[PDB]
């Protein structure tokens, strides 16, 4: 109850929230149903448009009106936004040619230039280049400020997770707004679009830009807008904001658009009613920038156009019905729509069995147009599990599809043709980006970059200090004139150790044979040097990578691959070697094929063994350097030490083999030679960090040989592909992935099928950045190049999408 009979005289749209019961005057009071009795009369005039007209110029001030043409409005701070053009013969913003900004012109009392953040629903990122002609405004900004071809969103590409992650710099594992729709089974609540649950702030966890901004003495405006506040009003109550005092002007604002996503949903992503919604959208930002330049602000402020995630064409025809593959089907909640999520409808039935309701919904039909998994199994990219409000079965659909429980649920809710919140990988679902102003670059293209990355930007415009984040520091510098934030390296935390011969053959007993008995002096002095490390600047391009936690291992050096190896989980953390383009494949000889050889450098005790494989009926082994590669028939003997060994389910060698055999060679052959640098992640608890020794949940059978829920491999090369990879001056290409060490191929419906037609399939979906391989693995990579710092981090942001152009 709201003691709703105060009044908003004077304070319309104020910046400081009253207490209940007051009655409140701000820019959210109708979503709590709070305004004051005279809130739409004082603040939501609508009298004589938005616009002045000619003979509205010099007019006598008439409160009643929406904006003003008199003379005194400037100062006031309240003319509708174009009166300077209409009544004192000012140009509009977007016929003004544009001018770099090299440094902030601002009025005396603006202590830093404010950000103006104009975002935009369902604004697919081709809009630029489709809909170019019909948003001049946005055009300008576009192309006289810092642009990106597209941005990234995060998955799912749904409206409140994005937003929120732009707001924050999480992914909505950590920020807990995971969908539009969640049950928190702690809380034993539900949040929807619709209702009052959401406006609960245990929902949202991290800290969003606008506490930030006030925790650190930068006052924003207030974020949110009411539907039925008109986009005119919001705008001009924003330039009414900028014209306070200086001790009460706010320095962050944001400006919301429920366009073009609306209409989107209504006609599909093209629908030719589309183009109306988004000539409105540019008319709006022609009215900001219009009213910017009236207040002499237009080359003082920031301003980000950005969009929270595309729209993709989806009729109720295109859906797959859990009915069809089900039979329980009334024992399940299903969240449905463009992504799946299933739990038990009721906690009391221990008839309810995940594994048998994943195994009904695995390639059952020949065209199924969505593919389910376990959490923890989804492409590491997504980073999408760690969160008690995501369901363990998680369905991900077909671009251009629908997930549903029953048909009732689509036709007792065609109406709509566009839809969002698919893979954030796929084309239709990018978004865009645009900075403008002094602080960013004139006239300038940027790569494509992910949203979690803008919240420290934004951060970097207002001099605030971020709070911890998913977004790399730095990554975004090259967006900036100024601000920017010079990060340095992570410090080294273990050093390794550099083990020479210390150990007899007959020191070990692991249950490993090999027929290397088949036994100069020029040549024992060269292979000595390849021990030492003579070939560590061929296979070990951009320098070790980092050890960044407290552990134990060693250097191992050899003819065609370097490794850091582990003492503590007896396996190399990274194995690293380079894969010219002359390079040639060769097999396994017939004589070697079950070769293990112990390393005299390595104790026993730190030791894999071939009786634990041996014994172990599950678990097969592979290795990481991979002996088709080797450089000689001597040189590969090294590829079969004990050291260079990983257990691999026979499942997952199929995957492995098949990379290290066929693929290897390809990209070495289209890319001018390739680094590789590959190893084992653990992520057990799937939060996408590198697990300490006592998470394992699995070991080889009867040994200390842990199982690494993962494998990657960084494959740098040079962007200049007419440069060798070992040879490279300039800046450098790379793709990797985290593939998932499964025990079965059921996520690859073809498996059965010769390899050449599925695995490489499976990596691409399962591509990451380096940054990820990171978090997973306690790693810094690329700590020696020649390449600036700014530029690495870019670099380790990188994702290789595999999508058509855009
Ligand atoms: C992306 O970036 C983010 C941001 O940096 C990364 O997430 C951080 O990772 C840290 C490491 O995992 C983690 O640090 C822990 O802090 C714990 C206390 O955290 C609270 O306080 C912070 C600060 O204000 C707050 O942000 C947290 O908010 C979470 O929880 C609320 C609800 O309670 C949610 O609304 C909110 O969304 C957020 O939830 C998310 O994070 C939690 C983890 O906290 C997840 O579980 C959720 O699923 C959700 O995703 C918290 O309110 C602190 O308790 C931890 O300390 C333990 O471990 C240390 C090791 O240093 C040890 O010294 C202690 O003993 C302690 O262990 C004790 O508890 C154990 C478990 O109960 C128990 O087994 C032991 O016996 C001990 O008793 C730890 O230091 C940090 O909280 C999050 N922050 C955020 C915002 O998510 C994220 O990793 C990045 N992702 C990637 C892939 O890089
Ligand atoms: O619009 C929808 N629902 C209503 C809504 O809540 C109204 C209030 N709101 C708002 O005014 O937000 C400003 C803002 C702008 C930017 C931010 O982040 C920042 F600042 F970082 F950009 C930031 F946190 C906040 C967000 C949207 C909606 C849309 C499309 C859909 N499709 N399917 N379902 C859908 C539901
Ligand atoms: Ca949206
Ligand atoms: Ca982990
Ligand atoms: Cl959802
Ligand atoms: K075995
Ligand atoms: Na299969
Ligand atoms: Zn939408």
């Amino acid at each position: 109850w709201t003691a709703t009979s105060g009044s908003c005289k004077g304070r319309c749209f104020e910046l400081q929230e009253v207490g209940p019961p007051d009655c409140r005057c701000d820019n959210l009071c109708k979503s709590y149903s709070s305004c004051c009795h005279d809130f739409d009369e004082l603040c939501l005039k609508t009298a004589r448009g938005w616009e002045c007209t000619k003979d509205r110029c010099g007019e006598v001030r008439n409160e009643e009106n929406a904006c003003h043409c008199s003379e005194d409005c400037l100062s006031r701070g309240d003319c509708c936004t174009n009166y300077q053009v209409v009544c004192k013969g000012e140009s509009h913003w977007v016929d003004d040619d544009c001018e770099e900004i090299k440094v902030p012109e601002c009025p005396a009392g603006f202590v830093r230039p404010p950000l103006i953040i104009f975002s935009v629903d369902g604004f697919r990122a081709s809009y630029m280049k489709k809909g170019s002609k019909v948003m001049p405004n946005i055009e300008k900004l576009r192309s006289c400020g810092t642009h990106a071809p597209y941005m990234r969103p995060v998955y799912p590409t749904k409206t409140f997770p994005n937003l929120y992650t732009l707001a924050t710099g999480l992914y909505p594992e950590s920020h807990g707004i995971v969908g539009n729709s969640m049950y928190d089974p702690v809380f034993d609540a539900s949040f929807h679009l619709r209702g009052r649950e959401k406006f609960n702030h245990r929902w949202w966890g991290g800290q969003p830009l606008w506490i930030t901004a006030t925790k650190q003495g930068v006052r924003a405006g207030t974020f949110f807008w009411s539907v039925s506040i008109p986009h005119e009003r919001r705008i001009l109550t924003i330039l009414q904001w900028l014209s306070l005092p200086d001790n009460e002007r706010p320095s962050v604002y944001a400006f919301y658009s429920e366009q073009p996503d609306f209409s989107g949903h209504k006609y599909g992503p093209f629908g030719p009613e589309m183009t109306n919604p988004l000539r409105e959208i540019d008319k709006t930002v022609g009215q900001l920038m219009d009213g910017l330049k009236q207040l002499r602000l237009h080359r003082c402020v920031n301003v980000i156009f950005v969009g929270d995630h595309g729209m993709e064409d989806v009729t109720c025809d295109r859906t797959e019905f859990l009915s069809n593959y089900l039979t329980n089907v009334d024992d399940i909640t299903l969240v449905p729509g463009t992504l799946g999520r299933i739990r038990a409808k009721s906690i009391n039935n221990s008839k309810y069995d995940p594994k048998t309701i994943i195994a009904a919904l695995t390639c059952k039909k020949p065209d199924q147009h969505f593919k389910p998994y376990m959490k923890q199994h989804l492409p590491k990219r997504l980073h999408y599990a760690n969160n008690r409000r995501i369901e363990d079965i998680h369905l991900l659909v077909d671009r251009r599809w629908h997930v549903a429980r029953k048909p009732l649920d689509v036709y007792k809710k065609c109406f709509f043709q566009g839809d969002h919140g698919f893979d954030n990988k796929v084309n239709s679902m990018q978004t865009v980006f645009v900075g403008y102003g002094p602080t960013f670059k004139y006239r300038t293209k940027v790569p494509p970059f992910e949203n979690i990355e803008l919240y420290n930007v934004m951060c970097d415009l207002l001099g605030l200090k971020p709070a911890p984040n998913n977004g790399t520091h730095g990554s975004l510098n090259h967006l900036l004139r100024t601000n920017t934030f010079r990060p340095t390296m992570p410090d080294e935390v273990s050093r390794p150790n550099y083990p020479g011969i210390m150990y007899l053959q007959s020191e070990f007993d692991l249950g490993c044979t090999c027929d290397d008995k088949v036994e100069n002096k020029l040549e024992e002095l060269n292979k000595r040097l390849h021990t030492k490390g003579s070939t560590k600047e061929r296979h070990l391009l951009y320098g070790r990578p980092a050890v960044l936690y407290r552990t134990s291992y060693d250097i191992l050096y050899h003819t065609d691959f370097e490794s850091g190896y582990s003492e503590i989980f007896l396996m190399p953390l990274w194995t690293s070697y380079t894969i010219s383009k002359q390079a040639e494949v060769s097999s396994i000889p017939e004589h070697l094929t079950n070769c293990v050889r112990p390393d005299v450098r390595v104790s026993p005790g730190f030791s894999q063994n071939c009786l634990a494989y041996k014994n172990d009926k599950q678990m097969s082994y592979g290795f990481l350097f991979p002996p088709y590669l080797s450089s000689s028939p001597e040189a590969k003997y090294d590829a079969f030490l004990v050291t260079n060994m990983v257990p691999m389910y026979p499942a997952f060698k199929r995957v492995w083999a098949y990379f290290q055999r066929v693929l290897v060679k390809k990209y070495a052959s289209e890319r001018n030679g390739v680094n590789v640098i590959s190893g084992p992640i653990f992520d057990y608890n799937y939060d996408g960090l590198r697990d300490t020794e006592d998470e394992i949940k699995q070991y080889v059978e009867g040994s200390s040989i842990p199982v690494p829920t993962h494998y990657y491999s960084i494959i740098t090369s040079c962007l200049d592909f007419t440069q060798p990879a070992d040879k490279c001056d300039g800046p450098l290409s790379v793709s990797s992935f985290i593939l998932p060490h499964r025990p079965d191929n059921d996520e690859s419906c073809n498996s059965s099928e010769d390899e050449s037609k599925w695995v490489e399939e499976l990596m691409k979906m399962h591509t990451a950045r380096v940054r990820d391989i990171e978090h997973l693995t306690g790693l810094d990579f690329y700590r020696k190049t020649s390449r600036s710092y700014s530029e690495i981090l870019t670099l380790k942001t990188y994702l290789h999408t595999y999508e058509s152009e855009i």
